């Protein structure tokens, strides 16, 4: 590990995300910022909301510059744009100047109990709003100093729930901003193409559950784009994928008997404690395109990446999860339960995500997740989906 500076710089868990610590401002005002590769703007809270207990004021910053110009960016939150400086505390050990927008009105946009008060946009200027002309703050980041035009994720899920006062205290994960930690992962990291850069776009070529096939075309898999984006609690698939990937999932579990909230994502099933059945749910594996021609790898996740820990309304001692997997209208979105199970290097100079076995990633005595290649596959170009 050679970014040790930025490892365990992040705190949260996939129901409410996680967030890195930042300041913006002159003097520094200290902020908790959701870590987003599904978005492209830096906003801040800059108004009082009754679940920030902090926000951005910029009438304290010497340094803050107004644009002038507002913006609105429905999922919803409204703010004023303008610029101010920007630093990372447990980051690269540079102040850049960025665009902030500041929030003053937003509609079910803050989560209760998050302890984040902004969001950092990490995805492309294509899909930052107003328009692409307003610079995302890594672009910012990279044109400002020497730091790499690559940053890695490694999101830790704690595999149980975390209370109040636990998620404040525990580490969530590092995000090593230029630079690849090789602490943070085991085995070998395994690239695949960055599609087109607007969000993080890649394609998925075939789907396993249990090692059996989904069997379905390809394009059904990136129907109409597939993404990865920590700012998403589950791992989400196009409708169709997402019924024939349940059928597959139930037909494996079949021993135990799941009512349809279940399967909805709605609600929770609970074990005595210790006892949750791992076993009888199947692995999930997603085959990437790979960097070389007919070469593919697979990323194979784990019930416990896809069953997400939540403290059962009565918070007894049973273990309760809910089913982490839902579907999508807008492509298939590897969101953060999957990242919980692998480190996720966005490398932006060359235009590829890898992908690494988490050194933080939950499992059982028997079953680990998985990251191989390489395999033989065919007109993967094809998987891809064209409007
Ligand atoms: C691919 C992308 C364009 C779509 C998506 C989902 N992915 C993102 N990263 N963002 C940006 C984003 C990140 C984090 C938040 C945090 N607040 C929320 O979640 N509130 C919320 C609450 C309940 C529901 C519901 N029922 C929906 C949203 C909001 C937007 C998105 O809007």
């Amino acid at each position: 590990g050679s970014f040790v500076e930025m490892v365990d710089n992040l705190r949260g868990k996939s129901g409410q995300g996680y967030y890195v610590e930042m300041t913006v401002g002159s003097p520094p005002q200290t902020l908790n910022i959701l870590v987003d590769t599904g978005s492209s703007n830096f906003a801040v809270g800059a108004a009082p909301h009754p679940f920030l207990h902090r926000y951005y004021q910029r009438q304290l910053s010497s340094t803050y510059r107004d644009l002038r110009k507002g913006v609105y960016v429905p999922y919803k939150w409204e703010g004023e744009l303008g610029t101010d400086l920007v630093s990372i505390p447990h980051g690269p050990n540079v102040t850049v100047r960025a665009n902030i927008a500041a929030i003053t009105e937003s509609d079910k946009f803050f989560i209760n109990g998050s302890n984040w008060e902004g969001i950092l946009g990490l995805a492309y200027a294509e899909i930052a709003r107003p328009d692409d002309s307003l610079e995302p703050f890594f672009d910012s980041l990279v044109k400002q100093t020497h730091v790499p035009n690559l940053f890695s994720l490694q999101l830790c899920g704690a595999g149980f729930p975390l209370n109040q006062s636990e998620v404040l205290a525990s580490v969530g994960g590092s995000m090593i901003i230029g630079g690849i930690d090789h602490s943070l992962y085991t085995g070998s990291l395994w690239y695949t193409p960055i599609r087109r850069e607007w969000y993080y776009e890649v394609i998925i070529v075939r789907v396993e559950i249990n090692g059996q096939d989904l069997k379905m075309d390809c394009k059904e898999y990136n129907y109409d784009k597939s993404i990865v984006d920590s700012g998403t609690t589950n791992l989400r698939l196009p409708k169709k994928v997402f019924e024939a990937a349940v059928k597959s999932i139930k037909a494996a579990s079949s021993t135990e008997k799941f009512p349809d909230g279940f399967w909805l994502g709605e609600q929770l099933v609970c074990w005595q404690a210790g006892t949750t059945p791992w076993n009888i749910f199947p692995v999930i594996s997603l085959y990437l395109m790979g960097e070389v021609t007919n070469q593919s790898f697979r990323i194979t996740i784990l019930p416990q990446q896809y069953l997400r820990p939540v403290e059962d309304v009565a918070t007894s001692q049973d273990d309760c999860y809910k089913f982490a997997i839902s579907q999508s209208s807008t492509g298939t979105v590897m969101g953060a339960v999957i990242m919980e199970g692998f480190y996720v290097v966005f490398d932006r100079a060359r235009k590829r995500i890898g992908f690494a076995v988490s050194a933080c990633h939950v499992h059982d005595e028997f079953r680990t997740a998985a990251v191989e290649g390489p395999f033989v596959t065919l007109d993967m170009e094809d998987c891809g989906y064209n409007i």
